[PDB]
């Protein structure tokens, strides 16, 4: 059973407005003149033409509840762009570090975010053939209208989410199914702390040296208080994921099985209250 | 062509397969994917014609992918079991939200209008497909509600109160008729044709140009946007199919209404249901 991705005439997008730069390109918001929905458009050589068409192919094949939904492709002599559902609430990074805009980010939502990132990345790994993210960062973990996760920019510059064996990449590191879990371990640490990993450190070059030595962000009372739900299980999960040996790192499936009970300790209502709190 | 193949799910990967209800084609059960770690819904009949009917529904769902259409996760196609796997909708259907008044004494206006906006967005996407895909069985019972009380339409392109009189015998003007009745029902929270004992009495009444009662009792004068909504309902359910609006027009009418509601009003209409 095959589903073709719709082709969207550029002239069908109205109210086109700049939002930001994406992974590679500009991200604009617009509205579909016929579908009557708000959309996001990622737009930018006939070499770079197959580049945009590759992301579109990946998003289309990687379709799932925690992966950014692609609506169609603009493929015209005058314009090339990917059209997706519009994500109103930015990225994880901005929820985590825009502390004036967001003074509180409730534990139910934080853990829900973590659970959804794992459910997302895991789906990529369970595809046939396995799809690898390799650039999982807080900046590309997008938040929908009700602050649910949509992962983007996978399978296509902050080194803090990079495993040390990828610093000088080989064929083995670029095919490594244990890169994403290191990134996830740094994100988990960052989410539970609301702190910038290696904040104290001056050079990103310096970070690379200590990270390659063995140093990870600090796991202590100051960064991760004792009042953190399931702290022991969490700290175990982080340290297990950012393990210097790729072979000593858990799969996303193993983490999920560990996270499933954690999330069940939060009353359904608390997730909804956490969201209302951000508004 | 950018093609995507619908995943094949092995029946052994669908754990805790516990019954939910029935559905148009067959039985609806809830389950969990072993590897993906998510709650899912499975649709299976409880024979070659039935097999071709099931795969056609799954082809429709996979081709009709949009924000307000039930998202299909994969096909479970084995000799032991044949089922359609989709996301799990934990909040029932629009029918239950409207008529389970004990469970839901208050269903706030922002949410009712959002629900109507999203049914129209879903049906409008179908009509905009190439070729246009007509629903022809739009009813409150197959308008599903997800985790955030957003609409997901199901049982499209495959009870008599949502059927236009001319259909009692494939026009693009059928769905708007159904939509007009659903709108009446969402705004009133009343069963269309309350007094009627036999579905034939409804069918007779409708064919004679009669419709669910628009009065102060069915539609209180304090309903937001009452004049506009009545006008959309009355045009939608016109005896003349040609006097009925397109879903585009129907959406152009609804857009100024939805702009009057801030996102928080939707969040607090949902928390009130909890
Ligand atoms: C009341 S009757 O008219 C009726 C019709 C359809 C359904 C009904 N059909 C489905 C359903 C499931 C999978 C499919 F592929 C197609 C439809 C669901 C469903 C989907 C996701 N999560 C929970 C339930 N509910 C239930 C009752
Ligand atoms: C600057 S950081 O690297 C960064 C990376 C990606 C994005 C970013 N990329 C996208 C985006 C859009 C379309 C695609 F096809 C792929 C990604 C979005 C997006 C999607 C839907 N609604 C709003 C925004 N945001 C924003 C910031």
């Amino acid at each position: 059973i095959c589903s073709a991705l719709p082709t969207i005439p550029y002239h069908k997008l109205a109210d086109l407005r700049y939002l930001s730069r994406g992974a590679s390109g500009t991200v604009s918001s617009a509205r579909h003149a016929d579908w009557r929905v708000q959309v996001a458009v990622k737009h930018l050589l006939d070499s770079e033409r197959k580049d945009v068409l590759r992301e579109a192919e990946i998003l289309h094949k990687a379709r799932f509840s925690y992966i950014l939904p692609i609506l169609g492709i603009c493929n015209e002599p005058e314009f090339l762009g990917i059209v997706t559902e519009y994500m109103p609430n930015g990225s994880l990074n901005e929820l985590l570090h825009r502390k004036t805009e967001y003074p509180d980010v409730a534990w139910p939502l934080r853990f829900r975010i973590l659970h959804e990132i794992a459910l997302g990345v895991n789906y990529l790994h369970n595809m046939t053939p396995p799809l690898l993210h390799h650039d999982l960062k807080t900046q590309n973990i997008l938040l929908d209208n009700e602050f649910h996760v949509k992962i983007a920019d996978f399978g296509l510059g902050t080194i803090i989410y990079m495993p040390p064996e990828n610093y000088e990449p080989g064929q083995k590191s670029r095919a490594s199914i244990k890169h994403d879990i290191y990134s996830y371990a740094v994100i988990t640490w960052e989410v539970l702390s609301r702190k910038q990993p290696f904040e104290d450190v001056t050079n990103p070059l310096q970070i690379m040296y200590s990270v390659s030595q063995g140093h990870r962000p600090v796991i202590n009372e100051e960064s991760l208080p004792y009042d953190i739900p399931h702290r022991a299980r969490m700290i175990s999960l982080i340290e297990s994921g950012w393990a210097q040996n790729p072979d000593e790192r858990p799969s996303f499936l193993k983490c999920l099985i560990e996270l499933e009970p954690v999330l069940r300790t939060f009353e359904e209502i608390t997730f909804l209250e956490a969201v209302i709190q951000l508004k």
